């Protein structure tokens, strides 16, 4: 049971990571990669309030304004498409509520976040890389074939971040086992 003051610092941290990798897919060598969708995921995984989702889904948004009109970001993947964001968040968020149904911890237990994992990153990356692909506009004349080539572009690099994420979230998890 988490005293106000502490839940204040973690939401702080989370809003905080949005706010500084929100601007990269992929990690640079300047840079870290976007920590939104393993946050969504992790937040399936642990936390009961619901109202904290469509609280971090505000942030996101804002987060990106800013960043676009005043921190100077392209305004390219703003577009039509952008509000499939959403969905994508709670395919995020639904897979972590998942795995934690049945966790275990064990070997097999990873076994089953590797699925897991794959599965729901595949879904939000349908819903992002082709949603955009599809209704953004910025491509003349799209295709299934096209769609697959961006799948196969992206797919890899977003769920290497989200993996580097969520491993690192469970090597964090260990150090609570172990206090
Ligand atoms: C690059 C990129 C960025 C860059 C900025 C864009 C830019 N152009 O500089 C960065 C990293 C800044 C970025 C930021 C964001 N992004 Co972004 N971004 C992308 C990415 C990786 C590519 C966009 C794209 O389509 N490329 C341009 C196209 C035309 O290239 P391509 O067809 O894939 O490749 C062509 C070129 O390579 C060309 N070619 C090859 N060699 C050469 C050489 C030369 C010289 C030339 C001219 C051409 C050329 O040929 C290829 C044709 O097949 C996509 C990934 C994706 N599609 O899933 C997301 C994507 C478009 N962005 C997305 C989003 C939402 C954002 C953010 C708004 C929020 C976020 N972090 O999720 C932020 C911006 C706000 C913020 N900072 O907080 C989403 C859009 C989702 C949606 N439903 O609309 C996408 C789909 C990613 C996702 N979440 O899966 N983005």
């Amino acid at each position: 049971n988490l005293t106000r003051r502490q839940q204040i610092a973690i939401g702080f941290v989370l809003v905080l990571m949005m706010l500084l990798t929100r601007s990269h897919h992929w990690a640079s060598i300047h840079s870290l990669p976007d920590a939104s969708w393993a946050i969504f995921f992790l937040l399936g995984v642990y936390v009961r309030a619901l109202w904290v989702v469509p609280a971090l889904i505000a942030a996101s948004v804002v987060i990106d304004y800013v960043a676009i009109t005043w921190g100077g970001v392209s305004d390219f993947c703003v577009s039509p498409a952008y509000w499939l964001l959403i969905p994508a968040y709670l395919a995020l968020f639904a897979g972590g509520r998942f795995y934690a149904r049945g966790h275990s911890l064990s070997l097999l237990g990873l076994f089953r976040l590797a699925g897991v994992a794959l599965a729901v990153v595949a879904v939000a990356q349908l819903l992002t890389t082709g949603g955009f692909y599809f209704y953004s506009g910025r491509f003349a004349d799209p295709t299934l074939a096209g769609l697959v080539l961006r799948l196969e572009k992206y797919f890899p690099p977003m769920l290497g971040t989200f993996a580097l994420y969520v491993g690192l979230a469970a090597t964090v998890h260990v150090a609570l086992a172990a206090v």
